């Protein structure tokens, strides 16, 4: 898709622990995090972040019944977002991303260190905008 | 300060717990979180998460101390920031963040929750543009 607040949100398992990945679908930027377990909890806790931070229409999942949850649906409700529906169900930045983390790996010692630092790299690679450039563009763009 | 890179970070309490506040200088811009506790780990972690996000250039605190740590060193070197030396010591955004925290705090149980839901609505808040729409402009027009 296209349209500047939507937004893709999943998570990934690695070492027996558990990523969520957010990616701005327009420009490809991306917002991760290894999170204590995959609840409604945790979900509904990094929409909120997300949301505060970038302008967030609308949310679309590979797993739907990730945001059945009451907590979910009360941060989407709080925030004012709403679940795309314009994207179907049939990009794999999970694959990409775990080759960025697997690079850096030995870089650091905990995982949540050796994510942060994919996302960074992620963010900054240009190829020619990178995808940090390319978020703040598209939303800038779309005040004026 | 008014260059685009610099960003200030500080701690603040509430509820007997910890707050991390970074703010973007030139935009009012904030982003926050609860953290465990008061940390070099927790804040070389928070600098690399916003590392990744914005392009953060130089960062600025009111506690130098709060900078020593062999974690955050490494985390600073890692993502090419350097501390801020061009601003003196002595905005209050702490107390205005405790403001709106105060205001939103029933809507919420827990103080993280309460936390972020503030971020969004300082980000959001017109006065006319947004601190969030002001800073995606900073960095926008800073890249062309
Ligand atoms: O390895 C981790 O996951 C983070 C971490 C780092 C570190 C911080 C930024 C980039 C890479 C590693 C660290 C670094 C030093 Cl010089 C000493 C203790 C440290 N202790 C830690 O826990
Ligand atoms: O209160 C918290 O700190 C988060 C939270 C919310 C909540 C989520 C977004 C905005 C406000 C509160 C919640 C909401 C419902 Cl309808 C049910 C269980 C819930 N349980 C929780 O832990
Ligand atoms: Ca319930
Ligand atoms: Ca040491
Ligand atoms: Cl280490
Ligand atoms: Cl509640």
């Amino acid at each position: 898709d296209c349209s500047p607040g939507i937004w893709q949100l999943d998570c990934t398992h690695l070492e027996g622990k558990v990523i969520l990945v957010a990616v701005h679908v327009a420009s490809g930027y991306i917002e991760a995090e290894v999170i204590p377990a995959e609840t409604g909890q945790e979900t509904a806790y990094f929409l909120l972040k997300l949301a505060g931070r970038w302008p967030v229409k609308t949310v679309h999942t590979d797993n739907g019944s990730n945001f059945t949850s009451t907590t979910v649906k009360a941060a989407c409700w709080w925030a004012g977002i709403k679940q795309e529906f314009g994207i179907p169900y049939n990009e794999s930045m999970n694959k990409e991303l775990k080759k960025i983390i697997g690079q850096v790996r030995d870089q650091a010692e905990h995982l949540k260190t050796a994510v942060q630092m994919a996302v960074f790299i992620h963010n900054k690679k240009r190829k020619g905008y990178s995808a940090g450039e390319r978020i703040v563009d598209i939303i800038a763009t779309d005040i004026q």
